[PDB]
């Protein structure tokens, strides 16, 4: 379900992602690029993105990035079990851009961290159902969370 | 709700707690008795106790710690939403020792550090409703996962 990627790629490659889901580099470097905007992080950041087409490149590093692909379902039973607190969030910007970027904090860190962790050590399938829970939490939490509440409205 | 707790107690005092709960030793040293054993335990180590009496002494050192009730209405919103997976857990013992302690475990310690993050970071206040199933999904994981399942079926 979620998947670390060893991905060298020198020039470019093209992503079709049918879902909205999560890029986060853990070793190398990672461009992501929609019709709008470009998008280089450093490792241990990550984008949001939305469904649509990208273009990836690893500028030919050697590259360990983790894909968290978010299903509807999920997303559902997400906005289900905290659709609430979520109601504090304001509405819109209606754009809703595709790539969304976050400033990089301390928990966000710790978030990601977190998921490293829970590739290289035994645990159960649903900690990692609530890893993402807790990222999701933060971005609807952080300045750019009307973005995901606008994005999580049209699904 | 949940509490960083400075004490300091130079030869013991006793506790009296009305519902189950996790002890976690931030900083400092913490003690733990119940009628059967004794419990001494490093930071950043934690205890579950079951609903009971308990003699609590700090040796007289300054010690902050990590004060985690745990609520018989969360506990069964819990099981709900966790039940079928925890049914994967055995049956028993029968006795449950009423102090449950853990070995030390890497996710346990990110599950600890991420505690203490949440003191001294702004976050929602639902992160650590999700950092407390973190914490209980990895007990039933445990081997003593089927203590705490013994003692989650009686409340």
């Amino acid at each position: 379900q979620i998947t670390s990627c060893h991905w060298n790629i020198p020039t470019f490659e093209y992503r079709v992602n049918k879902e909205e889901g999560v890029y986060v580099l853990l070793e190398g470097e990672l461009t992501v690029q929609d019709i709008d905007s470009t998008f280089c992080l450093a490792p241990g950041e990550l984008l949001f993105v939305r469904r649509g087409s990208y273009v990836v490149s690893t500028k030919g590093k050697d590259s360990r990035i983790l894909w968290i692909p978010l299903s509807a379902q999920f997303l559902q039973g997400f906005v289900q079990r905290f659709g609430a607190l979520l109601s504090e969030v304001e509405r819109c910007d209606e754009p809703v851009p595709g790539i969304i970027a976050f400033a990089a904090t301390p928990l966000l860190a710790g978030c990601v961290k977190g998921l490293k962790e829970l590739l290289v050590h035994e645990h159960p399938p649903m900690l990692a159902c609530l890893k993402i829970e807790e990222l999701l939490m933060l971005f609807a939490f952080s300045p750019q969370g009307p973005l995901l509440m606008s994005v999580l409205r049209q699904l």
